[PDB]
């Protein structure tokens, strides 16, 4: 064993909710205030590491069925690799109206958006934007973190690195 054991993602203060793409394997998003990954980069340096970074966004992206509106915004992110499973922190701005709408064209704003429609957890707060069913989604929460991990496991965080 490497280091002390991780934190759990499925807390009663987290809203979490697990994708299946594999057979058992798949991606959990949790919103929390508990950062995972704690540097500012998302080095993805070599043609492995972009595909496997590509893939976990187009699966989010297929599944929640998301339109994104081209608003030329993006969420604050970090990456990272640990033996080809990937994890990407969002350090969300959706803590404000203003900052919301800033962020809103993004990823991360459309799973904040299918996280409120389905009632996953967590109580939010949805801004017309200027599209359409597009809404931007306002939260308490500081981060959105993905992890690659198994059905057995997605309810504890996955070490970054
Ligand atoms: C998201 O916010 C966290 C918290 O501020 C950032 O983690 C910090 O990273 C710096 C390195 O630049 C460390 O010196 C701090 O100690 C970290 N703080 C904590 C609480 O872990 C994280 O880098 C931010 N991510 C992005 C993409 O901005
Ligand atoms: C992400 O990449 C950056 C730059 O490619 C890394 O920062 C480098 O770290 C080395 C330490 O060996 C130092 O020379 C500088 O801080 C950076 N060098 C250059 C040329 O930019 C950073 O450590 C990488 N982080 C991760 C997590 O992969
Ligand atoms: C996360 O932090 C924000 C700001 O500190 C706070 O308002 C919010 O209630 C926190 N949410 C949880 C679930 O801890
Ligand atoms: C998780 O990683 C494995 C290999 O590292 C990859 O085959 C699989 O597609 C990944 N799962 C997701 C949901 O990205």
């Amino acid at each position: 064993t490497l280091n002390m054991t991780m934190p759990l993602s499925c807390t009663k203060n987290n809203s979490h909710h697990y994708i299946m793409v594999g057979n058992e394997t798949g991606l959990e998003l949790t919103l929390t205030n508990t950062s995972i990954i704690n540097h500012k980069f998302c080095n993805l340096s070599d043609a492995h590491k972009k595909n496997l970074y590509d893939h976990a966004l187009m699966s989010i992206i297929s599944t929640f069925h998301l339109s994104i509106p081209n608003f030329n915004q993006y969420e604050a992110m970090s990456c990272d690799f640990n033996g080809g499973k990937i994890s990407v922190q969002y350090n969300l701005s959706h803590s404000y109206a203003g900052d919301a709408a800033n962020h809103c064209g993004t990823v991360a704003n459309g799973v904040l958006q299918t996280f409120m429609r389905m009632a996953w957890g967590g109580s939010y707060i949805a801004l017309d934007s200027g599209r359409g069913n597009w809404d931007c989604i306002m939260t308490s929460y500081q981060y959105l973190i993905i992890q690659n991990t198994t059905w057995e496991d997605h309810c504890q965080f996955s070490r970054p690195s």
